[PDB]
């Protein structure tokens, strides 16, 4: 029963939503966030990619200092406190949604608190801490996001049954911990309960962890993992039953025991889906479809036309980055520029231990596509700086195009490799060849070398291996 | 004596060398190296980047591992054997050792072992192991090196006077240490001795440590510094006197001590000097300047245009990964190909904690030619990753031409920064502008995107941070 009018209203305060309202703001524009939690920032920064980098770098360093023992170094086992790392990914978290509520602040961005549903074609209701908040706008931006999969024969009410949040929360260390699916987030959090003292076994209905990922990169990755984690490949669970000494899980398929299991917590990380049925966008007149994404062209307008949406909830990959990017676009267009959102390339990394980092054509992909395409390695063995920093089990991949000799795809498995994708990325949008990567100068010795290397590879001039097409 | 026959003789087993040697091995010519050592890899393999990165590592993990203990994870005091660590660093280094011999033997190239003089303009002799070797030569690659730097007031001869290599030798942990020289080798040198316990002191003729890179960069390095080092700058060493108990140093300048020091070793690292004038060079008719560097053209020729010369014994800056490059061009020259070593920019990094890195040029580069240049930083106190993995206090800085808005140079301080070079790198090579980088998507959270980041404060579009670019 209070009304706002405004230009641009943005349904969701996550790094879509939030670059989305500040582009606005910049341009010039009055607006308004919508968001149901107290805090800005969304999944990526409370419940997600910050939290969950906090606690792997915690995991890496462990690890490390343990590695060091061989080498002369003798740390004793750690004494460990739970209580107070949980104080600490806290600490991160909430200097960074300070840090954006003094943003939002300084760029005179309203925010109100509750539950945003649209009512019209201009008007968004809002069900809050103020009681019903009637918000009449020119633009809307949806950004509400997406949420964990569950399966209706998982008891997800009993506390040991465990989402990503769950697992973010660090309750405890369990002695027995189960990850439902191979993917980026569950082995993420594998490695981070790896690390504090948990037994881990995964298991995943495909015949690969990570599956978008090529074979010979996740190969390293897993030749990695296997000595800590037991991989349950090609095996489901076909159910899942909470008794008071844990839970107890069968499974069916290749690597499946004969008896169900016994664990102490279950972390269901099948996936993730979309917000988009819960917006009553209907009213506005906004097409849902029936996996509940609102999908949007290349200015990010849905059916509606002042009507946008960004982020998770459009589609996929659902990273952070995309998010960001998208909101960007769909505050310039609204702004009134002829910006459009068509990124040759949009990288993926999973933080584990060797990260596995890619962006561009996989080969899987690139053979699919029936281009003429060559690949080009450089295996981290013959790599002094992997060497030296004892970290040799990777390897940096480049994709080209074999007529042309542009880069089309790269990949790194390892040790910081994430790190390494920016350069693959900018070659790719610059329509680099493998000439302009190898001529250019890497600084030695260093792991991003590799990509210059690899270029050589390919070049046929490279010294620091092996060269088959030398004659 | 014996006498041989070969298309090309390389004097000179580094990187430049036996990149050399490899390169035109790879194009088809009968090429020998002349190595007077035992070893393959010159001094970067042996005495030089590789030992040093490795025991830089160690010193990162023991940092990180004793970091913990404020977030809920304790180690105990690190239990250390010297002999131990010294080992692993020679593993380190006979493993690559072993890599290149199996190259060498790979690409049929002969090592001739024994110091090499020119006695002609086409004959080359080397006194050895298998006693006296003539080696009749069409082209020669002189790739001799460079060498540590010594001072005639110091008694280089007492053992604890050390230069690089007797740093890396790591014959016990001096209680107190001093640098002589604010230098990257000075610096990372000190950086593994306090990691092993050593109070280190620095002195530091100009007014910055690392004084080819930007003030602000090496501030952000120096405050995180200057609480684990003595930092004597705009001071200079006078006098250097060996006693039984212990080397007495006397300094002068605003920061040095009246009275003379007492130190249980002295590192000298002020600098290196190119060999250009102890191969007999002038027999070949060869020009060496009156400081021993041998200068040469786009072509790595020399005034003697069938003799080349590459690396440190050409000119600066004395790394690695130039010589490689210039070594691969003189190959390919050799073998008649039209090529020239003409990069836009090499790339500089001092791997200490944080790392500093810096490519193209920077600030006073830019005044100094005359250019309308702008900045773009991105602080790391803003970075969710640098905070998530404790390293915010880290900075990333590009500098754009104002005008035509291309990135002409950039640099890095921070955990990991060095890793973050190659894309910079290369967007200066391939004349990159602003929006370029900005639009490309960098994958969050990394430290890396701080680049692309960096790109939007320049160009206007940043919501990550304030933008005073803003409408
Ligand atoms: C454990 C984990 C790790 C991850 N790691 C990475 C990673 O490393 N890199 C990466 O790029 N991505 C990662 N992701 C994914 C990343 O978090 C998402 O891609 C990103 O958060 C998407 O941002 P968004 O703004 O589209 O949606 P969100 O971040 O989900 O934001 C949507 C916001 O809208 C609010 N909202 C929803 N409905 C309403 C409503 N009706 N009214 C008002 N408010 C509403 C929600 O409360 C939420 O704050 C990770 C995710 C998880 C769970
Ligand atoms: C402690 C330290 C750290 C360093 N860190 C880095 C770094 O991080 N990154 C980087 O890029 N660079 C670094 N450098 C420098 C790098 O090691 C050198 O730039 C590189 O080794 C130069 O290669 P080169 O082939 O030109 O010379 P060298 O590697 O010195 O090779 C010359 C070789 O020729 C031999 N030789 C000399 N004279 C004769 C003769 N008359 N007959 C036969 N053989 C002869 C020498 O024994 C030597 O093996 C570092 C150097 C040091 C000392
Ligand atoms: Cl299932
Ligand atoms: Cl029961």
């Amino acid at each position: 029963s209070t009304e706002i009018k405004t230009q641009v209203v943005v349904l969701g305060a996550g790094p879509a939503g939030y670059s989305a309202a500040f582009r606005c703001a910049d341009l010039g524009l009055e607006t308004v966030i919508v968001e149901r939690y107290n805090t800005l920032g969304g999944v990526c920064l409370n419940v997600g990619c910050i939290p969950s980098k906090a606690l792997l770098h915690v995991a890496k360093v462990i690890e490390e200092a343990k590695a060091l023992a061989e080498h002369g170094i003798v740390f004793g086992e750690p004494k460990t406190d739970i209580d107070k790392i949980r104080t600490w990914k806290e600490k991160v978290i909430n200097q960074l949604t300070g840090g954006l509520a003094g943003m939002a602040k300084g760029r005179k961005v309203k925010v109100v608190n509750g539950l945003g549903k649209f009512t019209g074609a201009n008007t968004l209701e809002v069900e809050g801490e103020n009681g019903k908040t009637v918000i009449n706008f020119d633009n809307a931006i949806i950004a509400a996001g997406s949420r964990p999969i569950q399966l209706p024969f998982i008891p997800h009410e009993d506390p040991r049954i465990w989402d990503s949040t769950d697992a973010l929360e660090l309750k405890e260390v369990p002695e027995r911990l189960l990850v439902m699916g191979g993917g980026i987030i569950g082995l993420e959090m594998g490695t981070v309960y790896h690390a504090l003292g948990s037994q881990i076994d995964v298991v995943e209905m495909f015949d690969q962890v990570i599956p978008a990922a090529d074979k010979d990169i996740v190969k390293v990755f897993t030749k990695r993992i296997s000595k800590k984690f037991n991989l349950m490949l090609e095996t489901k669970v076909t159910a899942v039953e909470a008794k008071e000494d844990g839970i107890y899980v069968t499974m069916e398929g290749k690597k499946a025991p004969a008896e169900p299991q016994r664990y102490d917590a279950v972390l269901v990380a099948i996936g993730r889906v979309p917000n988009g049925k819960n917006l009553d966008a209907g009213k506005a007149g906004v097409e849902v479809d029936d996996r509940g994404f609102i999908r949007v062209d290349k200015q990010l307008r849905t059916n509606v036309p002042h009507i946008f949406a960004i982020g998770d909830i459009v589609g996929q990959p659902m990273l952070a980055h995309k998010g960001v990017h998208e909101g960007h676009v769909a505050a310039e267009v609204i702004a009134g520029k002829k910006h459009y959102f068509d990124p040759k390339v949009i990288p993926s990394i999973a933080y584990t231990e060797p990260e596995v980092a890619w962006v561009g054509l996989t080969e899987k992909e690139a053979k699919e596509k029936g281009i003429s395409y060559e690949t080009a390695t450089f295996p981290w063995a013959a790599s002094g700086r992997a060497i030296a920093s004892d970290c040799a089990d990777g390897m940096t991949k480049l994709i080209f195009d074999k007529e042309s000799h542009r880069v089309i795809g790269g990949a790194i498995v390892g040790t910081n490799g994430g790190e390494l994708l920016g350069e693959i990325g900018l070659a790719i949008e610059m329509g680099c060849d493998a000439e302009d990567i190898a001529l250019t100068i890497h600084a030695h010795p260093t792991l991003h070398e590799s990509v210059g290397l690899a270029a050589e590879v390919f070049e046929g001039s490279i010294t620091d291996l092996p060269n088959p097409k030398a004659k």
